[PDB]
């Protein structure tokens, strides 16, 4: 195939960045137009940013290959987090242009290292919602298209259980009006090592009405094989009186040479085989690290399980550390969910909870925005956490699983508003940490000197104000802010009142008096994706199609 | 493949959408043309909106992107009402012109807005007909394509039963003279899961003179066979004394795999069998409460799980000794004893109370629809009319224009009755402005929006696009140019009948249309344009 | 159709300014006919054409009319050209 | 006008619709010639014509107003010659 | 023929200015390239930017048409100065980009009126040197293309002449080396009305020994038909006796009307001509305005003339207002030259001299950098100044012809030099403008509001700051100055002590220091012409080709 090299290079990756520019830009605003895509012998018509990126194709190669970098990776391998998709194919054309109007590998240095700066003032800009906080209504409102109905109730849900976070599933229902099941039921974050462990040898869903769990730390491959089988062996022969089957045993992660071992161990044993079922089941937890430890400690509180460093140490047992429970649990391949809970299993679990609790206590006002702080509400949350199944409903069929699609951005929403922060929205809070990053360093002076060679007298700084009134443009252009003159332009009172325009109700005010607001990590995200991505393409000076 | 943005997908739409409406509307009028379709080796000739529209194709992919949202919506989707898919058609055109004339999104949720303001005054308009009502048969000359013998027919059939809403099916028949057959009974959605069951055990006509049926509400595979033989099991040991043969199982849907087991289950008891006639049948209904309505024609007690049949007692178990007639496509009860009327008369009017209740917008609904279509189940007769002729094809035509009759009949005393000859938008649109504009309060912002804009004027314009295509090549646009709408006109509208040739009143001549259709066309007309405007980008990959 | 057209010279000479900036597009009303409405473009003031000093010639702006509408009336009733 | 005329005249066709476009607008040129204001020579709005077109001159709008509102009775013809001094100066006859 | 409308008009426009902008500026710098011109069947090698400008041609009408717009005021207009066309292209295309990128009519009258205090920070720079100040030197040395004969040479002429400003005219010569021919005689404004007035009666040189020389205030036409009438006879009979010929009517304008009424006159009496010598010449002067009818007051005191404000003052005179001069006068198409001079007459036009100095000597401090002062030098150097004629020499006749040119380029750079003003070279006197006009608004607390929304939080200010470094960018590119990182960037202390490289030695210092300088008319008339030209081509959207 051909060989692509020098200015031409260039070429085709700026003409390819700015179709996929014009295309999902337009999506966004109260003039937010349409997209029309063909699937199969169907036509889907939306604004949706995500589905937009997902479909754009080229008929050449080399305008293929450019357009798999910029589109595919807050594309396919964002699949936790739809929302901040145009948020990043934004960013990157505006820091592409960045790149390339500052060339040389001086200034791209110094470009990374402001980029970062501003990085660091969005992390700190963000406001940790409580539950009980009623701006979780606003957030609520703007991600369900303006929906009175649908806002009220969700944002009710949370409000409600204030102490417990609720895990909502969602399935197409029957009826014109909605129907909710509240469930006092935990989600577990294991699941299978290997399929044949399962209902039916297949990777199936396991109903269980009794366990005895054992909770491993280590990593286990080849080299603990023995030890299992000495472990496996002496608990089914010395202490088989006081035990309920299924035997689990929850760890870091399971190795083939490892589950293959106790596959035969199920075989040593056919007595203890009831309707199929396998009394023993190997399950691993994505977690890593020491940080990643505690987590398999509130596996264990759980489900009465010994928490044990060695595999080895499964020998030293005895009834007293050895505790068969007699509730209720649903294993699967993506995750675990307990059920019935008795009383005096929800005692140890809560007084573990408060253990949790007292650490966050006595700790600084710093630390409590920290990755340490709210890791442990993450352990607290899945410790006291229940299930809700909303069955949605509506006049069609079509309306019921678009009704779907809405409940579930507002769920995902409202999780990530109370999870990771709020931000004022309307492309402000970039806005705001821009001019805070280059007020703070030209005001600092001690390092006033390097500044101002680096940043200020370069244009790096000047040209970087620019980029962050992108997003607010494309938003109230062609409305009453940019009426009094050609272009609305920011000042030093503009960031601490700033100014956007509710397109709803229509009147001007602060972000804070209104009530727009945008998850944090997903602008946050974007920033440092859409960095990574231009950096990339303005680099790029070779295509090999071969 | 290629991607259009810009003012080129912008010039697409509006070249497909021109091309549509031509080809659609030319159907109309007293001038109405015919359109010739091409399907395999023969020639279909025809001037039905529908028929044009679900044939229109284009060459390029572009093009028939497009193509699938004018036409695909009021075409694929609208398999329950044919009607009204030549004006669905003729508003999308109308009002795209209109969006595209007051362009900026300020603009556009006025339009949007005062748009919805004359829904509100159509669903206002319609005339609630009556059955003994004679302007039925004017409703049913129009539709049948000015027939004087079907027309009287028809309108008969439902005048005579007053009291009782008369279910109408069509087969074509042998003779040259058609053929009434009437019957007092009640059609049920319930039929045969597997042919086995039935008399003959080939799917035959099985006629019953005593049953006891349970109404199951889960979906029965491999899953729930073992429950089936628990249950099964249970009530022809325990509960035989008060059991009278045969056992109704019905329920949403049954797999092959439970069908195979309920087989075995009717072998184990051979004692039971009676002429060859199976003791067990399931039954499979295509909508939760429709299965509600089965259960209180066969005093059927309600069952969510199958494991259900297990606690069962005399209190729950009810055998009726009437009359029952299951069937392959339908089944069909006969002899409903004084007792059970009295049971199903008090379940009808708890599903007329909930509809007393309602606001008025939401009783043009599918909900209050679907919940009077349940009262209409539950209370009805059964008519099979055989239509003939002279030829084959004539015979066919014939039970097609039946059709037509009998589902423009039905809306008309379902959902109401509205003058035709585009005659009840212009009324509407001319109502809207000047009650807003005479209303002193709202007048100050009504008069900014609307008024001095040129919305209101241009809105005006548009009503009278159907009156134009219908009365054009006429007596009415003669005097002038263009015949122009007053004051006056809308207190005595001004037609022609196209049959005769007079002038008058639509009440006076009796031009007629079914409100849910004109309605509907004005809804789904708004919709689709404001997404035609409003699309700048296609893709083709 | 007629109160359309009168608007064409005001929209040009005003458009891109504050006067079409509370809405999309500027319309009259009954009260504006007695005290009107323009922008003085050397000043940058909203005012009456009185009151600013905003004036035209009237032989002008009449011959403009009556010669627009002889004009405008030929070309939209011609439909041959000889070329020869 | 021409152009805005010209698209009335293609909207309302017919010889019957275009007696009645030149009837109106043949009543609106009876409004303009009606509210014409014929202004007088001793009338101060000429200031406000000559002031708009100098260019803002507050002494040019001055001189030349009170050159004609003085000679009141009579239609003063002027001529224009480059001089020699900085400041003006002016030959009546 | 075509006319073009809309976004193809501004795209021809965009084009022919790259191309103009490319070839132009390619000249300029160490790495200044070379241009070779063809004409008729010759080969013109030169890195001159007017001569490159005049030469520029396109084959379409539409692009030819834009190129008479961009060269052609810089270009056929001026012909007095040469210098400064190359910086007017330059300072067109960057200020054509500017109003592009701020564009509606609000921007707009803001940039012109930003740019217009550039312009006055710029006509406050100029160091007015004096005529003993060796500062006249650097300033021939980088004109004449690094001459260190040539601008010893120029420089001494003015610097011994400490006194007189002379009158340098050059001819071809003979010899290898050159020859300087001092005289002391006078130049004069005053040229012919009329060809048929000169000797031969087809506008020669006519070469006087005695005249008698009368000077009108007034522009003549035919209203004064009759007054020259009744003047010229009314001198003749009566006064003949102290009148030596010819007649010299010196005036302000004379129309055609007036002058075949003068040729008649002569007609009238043939008794007078001698040789062909008409013995009445009417004498036109450029001026103007009340401030150009002080240079007639300076034509009368050199030829003992009475000043006269009417035609009709030539009746009513007398031998004490008559006065017949017997010197050397020399009349010309061009200028009329005066040779012999008299201790007497000397005496008469140095108490004149004085008189204007006297003036200059009692006003303020600010006057004397004003138009009123610089006039008035204007006259007395008329007054006093002195003719030289230096014949050229060389090797062939080509380098002749060439040194020729290069000794003209050095005479016009001093005499603006001494005339107008002088600014530190480099592009350095820009770039201390603007910075200075900004950071004088800025700080001014009084305006410092209206400043900051018009100029500052628009960003036209710090886009105004990156043009003013186009000069000094493409002069000291690919040199020591943009050595340490990708480019150089000016601060607040560069302002006090700035930074250029003295190509020929190679040394970085301040220009000051080192000794690079420009002449200030032509730096500020190119900002005017600039600015102007931008203006047209950023705002025009039709073309007209036929």
């Amino acid at each position: 195939t051909l060989l692509v090299h020098g200015k031409d290079a260039q070429g085709i990756i700026k003409q390819v960045l700015s179709e996929v520019y014009d295309a999902v830009t337009s999506t966004m605003g109260p003039n937010g137009q349409l997209v029309m895509i063909k699937n199969g012998v169907s036509t889907k018509t939306t604004k949706d940013g995500v589905t937009v990126a997902r479909s754009i194709r080229f008929a050449d190669e080399a305008h293929e290959l450019v357009n798999r970098v910029i589109t595919e990776p807050a594309t396919k391998t964002d699949e936790e987090c739809g929302d901040g998709t145009t948020t990043t194919i934004m960013l990157t054309h505006a820091l592409y242009h960045l790149f390339k109007d500052f060339p040389g590998f001086q200034h791209h240095r110094n470009i990374e290292d402001l980029v970062e700066r501003v990085i660091q003032r969005l992390e700190s800009m963000a406001i940790r919602v409580e539950v009980d906080d009623p701006r979780l209504y606003q957030v609520a409102l703007t991600s369900s298209n303006q929906d009175e109905k649908l806002a009220r109730l969700v944002s009710e849900l949370y409000a409600n259980n204030k102490g417990s976070y609720p895990d909502i599933e969602l399935k197409e229902g029957v009826n014109f009006e909605d129907q909710i099941e509240q469930t006092t039921g935990r989600t577990i974050r294991m699941f299978y090592a290997n399929p044949w462990f399962a209902k039916g040898h297949q990777g199936g869903v396991t109903e269980l009405t009794g366990f005895t769990a054992f909770v491993i730390d280590r990593r286990i491959d080849k080299e603990d094989t023995q030890k299992l089988i000495d472990g496996v062996n002496h608990l089914v022969k010395t202490h088989k009186q006081h035990l309920a089957l299924p035997i689990l045993l929850i760890a870091r992660s399971f190795e083939e040479a490892a589950n293959s071992t106790l596959m035969q161990l199920n075989a040593a044993h056919p007595t203890l085989v009831e309707d199929g079922r396998p009394w023993l089941i190997p399950l691993s937890t994505p977690v890593g690290g020491a940080i990643g430890t505690s987590e398999l400690q509130d596996i264990a509180v759980m489900l009465n399980a010994p928490m044990l460093s060695d595999v080895a140490d499964l020998t030293k047992l005895d009834t007293h550390s050895i505790n068969g429970q007699h509730g209720q649990l649903e294993l699967g391949g993506n995750r675990s969910i307990l059920k019935s809970t008795t009383p005096k299993d929800e005692d140890r679990i809560e007084q573990h909870a408060r253990g949790i609790e007292e650490l966050l206590e006595g700790f600084s006002l710093s630390d409590k925005f920290s990755v340490r702080a709210r890791y442990n509400e993450r352990r607290i949350r899945t410790l006291r956490g229940k299930l809700i199944t909303i069955s949605v409903g509506g006049e069609t069929y079509s309306e019921v699983k678009e009704r779907v699609d809405r409940y579930e951005d507002v769920v995902k929403a409202i999780r990530s508003a109370l999870e990771n922060g709020i931000l004022p929205g309307g492309g402000v809070s970039l806005v705001k940490a821009v001019f805070g990053t280059i007020k703070e360093g030209l005001e600092d002076k001690d390092q006033s000197a390097e500044f101002a060679k680096r940043y200020i007298n370069s244009g790096i700084a000047n040209e970087l104000m620019r980029l962050s009134t992108i997003q607010h443009k494309l938003l109230f252009k062609d409305t009453a802010l940019y009426k009094e003159n050609g272009s609305f332009h920011f000042n030093d009172d503009w960031l601490n009142t700033p100014t956007v325009m509710n397109l709803a109700t229509g009147e001007i005010g602060t972000p804070e008096g209104l009530g727009i607001y945008d998850t944090a990590y997903a602008s946050i995200t974007a920033l440092k994706g859409g960095l990574q991505t231009a950096k990339i393409l303005a680099t790029t000076k070779t295509l090999i199609l071969g």
